[PDB]
């Protein structure tokens, strides 16, 4: 299981983001996995 693009993410209350998407925590709540390129 993994979080898709633009999916909310949290260390415990979440899941690992699907590759190559990465969870973005731009110092703002909530964090969200975004597509790779950024």
């Amino acid at each position: 299981k993994c979080l898709a693009e633009a999916a909310d993410c949290s260390p415990w209350s979440g899941d690992s983001c699907c590759k190559p998407y990465l969870c973005s925590c731009i110092f703002f709540y909530p964090c969200s996995c975004r597509p790779k390129g950024w």
